[PDB]
């Protein structure tokens, strides 16, 4: 697996690596929403942390998960601020 180019998962899969705790832990919350597009609830276990990820499909649920996992650590907190607003301090 490991979509190409960076991605959410390795991000954290690497932060699990680097941090010497252990790799995330997945789990898969539930699947609901639109035929078209349906939601996916996804979990991720980080530690003595835990995160969610929602998308139109399961995997992406997956990456949105690493992705709130890696904010909530405060690992893409600096560039969300700075892109909501510059705020120069």
């Amino acid at each position: 697996g490991s979509s190409g180019s960076s991605g959410p998962i390795s991000r954290l899969a690497q932060i699990q690596q680097a941090r010497k705790e252990k790799e995330p832990d997945y789990i898969l919350l539930s699947e609901r929403g639109m035929p078209r597009r349906r939601e996916f609830v996804m979990q991720v276990k980080v530690g003595n942390e835990v995160a969610t990820g929602t998308g139109p499909n399961k995997k992406i649920a997956k990456k949105n998960a690493a992705e709130a996992m890696l904010l909530q650590l405060g690992y893409k907190a600096s560039t969300s601020l700075q892109d909501s607003g510059p705020s120069s301090g």
